[PDB]
């Protein structure tokens, strides 16, 4: 049943009544980061040809494109409401109050249905991979999709660029200090040659957040050091609580909007805020219902959204040019569909097993030798 | 067929013929750093019995203790030849020299040979999983034969340890250009006050050698920051050539004497310099047969020396006390034996696979997608 | 087997062990030159009954047009597609870059598949008879629909006339010297009378490229001798390799602009440059898909692209008025599909046979005679 | 040139030849350009993506 | 059973039993001239749709050209794997250091392989036909490998026209003296006047060196004969002894440098000295696996390489535009490789067979013709 990756040893069996069974010792096995534009690369291809279908009911150049950004919001809310489809139980259940984005059935075409159906977590004959940051992910892609339909109307309510938001809440959290410790890093790379009573030109750099505590770190950076500021205001970050980061009092009185605005992300409040977003998604999907849907299924053959509960290889495809590329062996299915909307930023499998075994490897090991035992001292 | 690793998508139709077929693109997929000791590890159990069991039979003091040293330098004898078997075609044309060790045919307690079978490099379904460093383990683990056997007259002239042996040939070039990096990155992350007029104490450290080139970071190395000295050598170290290291020549001045003991390593020469190790192999295999093979084949029941094509999932296994731990799925015996020996230092897995199109990705879509549009009726 | 071209000879097998077998002594056996705009010649009927059936699902007047374009531009494409489909092995070869123009297998009317399906290489009871610069054809011919196309949108990106462009390859090279021979030899038919210190009036004319070697005929160029600037460049250009053609260093210090300019031909480069066009090419073929394909499958019944591998005698025949014209014995079809395109600029048959005998003539005549011997003398 | 025995044998008793010389030449003529022949012989290998 | 070459004497009877088995008396009994570049003209087709698909894929520029380098490189390598395979046992003998050139098994198109295929010594009905020089070929065919590989870095260490290298090894040698030669009885073919006291101008030449001593040949060479300085070279040549060659201290004090101006050939040390290649050999081949295998075996169907015993007809065509030229009957297949690649340079079959009788041939006749004597009747 066991993963044949490779060919097994061939063994006398004197060593098998060990007890040594395969236990996962880390969660997960693996970790899957997509592309964010996944749901737009594939609702792409439809949206465009609205401009041939959509002459089957006389559509006016208007109304053909509602139609077409109505199917890319479509996308987005389809896409959530599959990744939350196969979140772990925990996920969807802080998600809760957006719930309805994954109660909703509404029709997409088809072939449209079928690709987004590859995405979220996946179970494999290696332990489970995961979409990270999928709780952010799973807002960012609603939010998207309020975005794209308030594009019907001028409505500016809705006017950020979704794939930047952060909210207050621990998945968020969680990535920002991911975010912080990689910048600092990528920043501590730099070199500035400080001049002392000393010698000459000294090329040196910032030390590396080796084992320093947190507020020492912050202190011991010198104020000449290249971007000094970012990494006051990322150390800060790493040591901010989840608290803090609602009421803007970043541990060393550091400014949010700097915190932010390094990383290049947008604090998602006010109109993108989570309840705020409910009633708009609820309202724009009634509108879609009673405006667009009837238009939609005339033109193309629709089918039921995804909402499964693994992803598939294909969510592990890159593509540039003509090439397509992946890591673990994928079946064709996974490979193509990957190939056409290359979702994939990264993937890592990082299976760790460990066993227990009854006896000591020293008796063990006695025992395996004694197998070559001749009679005058074998038992 | 291929790995089934993960489900396979539910074939979304369409799509035209692509051509997408897989390809490796990682030539290694892989690499096993097995623990230099292994063959001692595997030997320890026979070589026991032998010092246990020697008592009742005629087998005492300087006797017994020799039979028992037999088997550990045959042990790392044997292990080498498995190695050199599994090697790639280059990787046997290096070693050329010292092949005999390869075709030594000596038995073995049998179990003692069926353990070593899981040494070398393994071919595999994402790829080929390498030894990291055969070239120089080959040589390491038969210059430990060579030692080994050596206690036997107290002949000191093979004393040294081989663990840390590095010759003058490229495999054993990239290892120690490896382990410098290594060190680099490692000592970098230092730090030293420096005490300026404009602003007091501050806090540095040496720059992380990023794109900077050799010969500029050399420069760039102030006396003050902490190992001033070894980053000079081992960065000089990164820059020599085969030749240089052969005739410490390093580039920037710098001695192989201070690159060797920075690293703990060890010139392998004189003595354990390959065309001598051969000569001594031979004639230690020549003295074994005379001498000690009657013994070592009327305690155990022996068998012919591994000598496969591929090694096994086992060299990915570490133990401690009474527990195992490897990363992907191995057999029963593959985790038992493993568990046993503890063969590995470290394993990783890192596979690339690629396919090429006929058409571009826009014009697939637009068709993928198109299947769902209606045909205009009446 | 042998084409029964002429009656056979009636004769006694004295002679016939000889072993004299037909061999193909010369390559190719034929060649005919194909009028650039075979394609057009062809769209056209289709393109302009759009205005007709354009109505079967009301497209506006603007619409009516692009569709139509894109008929032009399509059949381009699959012109090109045919003709590489038939091409020698090695032309496939070095074409490959573009080969995705051959791959692509969008529908397009019926009757107008069939046309195009008698373009290419055509294998004959005599040999095979080559479409003359196919290779450059076929880049000129994808060129075509990438710039017809360009036309939905007044993108003038791509704005050449195609049936002029050569690029940087053998294909191409080995036209350029051939319209340089040629056009020397027209050029040296004019007279321009050189009063000397001899005589009067001297009505002479510049010599013929007979046996001078090439540098020789440069030098040997009188600054007076009419249109003595293109015989200069031309009798470069006869020199230059395709190593100088590209970085405009030809032979005797001559600017490629002129070549070109004097040949009436263009460089083709930047915009229409191979792998340029490739790209162009994809994207226009997606767009198709999307903005047409459903309207022009509405309007007509569309059928494969033709890609066999043989192309037919209609390629033979010209048309002017309400005659036709051929040289060798063609169908019906062929005479009047031909009679409708008039694709053909020129064609010509040339076989060349050897064989070989296992005895000398002297023998086999002695043989032949000794046929009326009288008893005699005979063996 | 290899002989039957009956050849080897009457040779052997009357030592006939003075000398022999066997040249054969041998020409033929393909329909095909070598480089066109050639890039076939190479298509063998191709690939998916970029056979015919 | 004999080769079937014309018909059969209608068994003329009686003759005793001389018993005149055949026997081979020429060995070899045939050559066989191999163009220098059969391995260029194979790789070429291939090399050639690496670069024409390379666009379509991401592979371009540099990349691109090394790719379609690799298959030239790869191609010479092979060839000489297969030669190698064929050689005589002596022959593989005397080349023993590049033994690791016959060893390795990189794959390559399977084709390619194919073509390859039809390279080395030939068994056949008339006797043994071998590949001309086939030891100063190997070598060749080797060092071309190792110089086509260096383009990629554009590493000019290796940076010679490989068709005119010649080794210090005997192989190298006869084909030196046979060149001379040729080279003289070229020359003295040449005409030059002297005007004598007695009779006017004359015309003469030098005379061809028929049965006269090479020391004197040298000796009675007249310095207004044409190229008589060549001459002098050439005879010195053609008395060198291996030593002498290798040492520059050729006969009559002549100079290697002219020998090998003259006959236009390399003398093949410092970088391409057996030694040096072998190692270079073990690096490219170790590049070549990490470095580019993975694309070289995405483009084509790859297979492994040629390693037979015998070589084929094919070697035996000549090709020009359209036309294939051979002497003795071949297969299809022979015919059509043939005319691909146009093998051969020269081509020379030359059997000479010998039979021993037990009576002489004046009672074997009396015996023949007493046959047809009546007997007395009454």
């Amino acid at each position: 049943m066991r993963l044949g990756w490779i060919d097994p040893l061939p063994q006398v069996d004197t060593i098998f009544p060990l007890g040594l069974e395969p236990n996962v010792e880390s969660i997960p096995a693996g970790e899957v980061e997509l592309d964010f534009n996944l749901p737009e690369t594939i609702a792409k291809p439809f949206a465009d040809t609205v401009t041939s279908v959509g002459d089957r009911i006389q559509l006016v150049d208007d109304d053909k494109e509602n139609i077409a950004t109505s199917i890319y919001g479509l996308s987005f809310f389809k896409a959530a409401r599959q990744l939350y489809s196969t979140m772990l139980d925990h996920e969807k259940a802080v998600n809760q109050p957006l719930k309805a984005v994954y109660y909703d059935e509404t029709p997409i075409p088809a072939h449209m249905s079928g690709a987004l159906g590859i995405i979220g977590h996946m179970k494999t004959k290696v332990g489970d991979v995961l979409v990270k940051d999928a709780g952010v992910l799973f807002k960012r892609g609603t939010a998207a999709g309020v975005t794209k339909f308030s594009e019907i109307d001028n409505d500016k309510t809705w006017n950020l660029d979704c794939s930047k938001l952060v909210w207050a809440d621990h998945s968020s959290l969680s990535m920002i200090k991911r975010l912080a410790s990689e910048k600092i890093s990528q920043l501590v790379k730099q070199r500035y040659r400080v001049t002392d009573a000393q010698g000459h030109v000294y090329s040196v750099s910032m030390p590396q957040l080796t084992d320093q505590a947190l507020p020492d770190y912050y202190d011991s950076i010198p104020d000449v050091a290249p971007n000094s500021d970012q990494l006051r205001v990322l150390t800060a970050a790493l040591q901010m609580s989840l608290a803090q980061f609602r009421n803007d009092e970043l541990p060393h009185d550091e400014d949010r909007s700097d915190l932010l605005t390094t990383l290049d992300l947008l604090y998602a409040d006010g109109a993108y805020e989570i309840s705020a977003l409910r009633d708009q998604f609820e309202l724009l999907m009634a509108r879609y219902t009673t405006d667009f849907k009837w238009r939609v299924e005339s033109i193309f053959k629709v089918g039921p959204p995804p909402a499964g509960t693994t992803g598939y290889g294909a969510q592990t495809v890159s593509s540039t040019g003509n090439t397509a590329r992946w890591q673990f062996p994928l079946s064709d299915a996974d490979i193509n569909i990957g190939y056409l909307f290359s979702p994939s930023k990264s993937f890592s499998l990082f299976p760790k097993m460990v066993g227990y075994s009854k006896r000591a490897r020293e008796d063990a090991s006695a025992s395996f030798a004694n197998s070559d035992a001749k009679k005058f001292y074998a038992d």
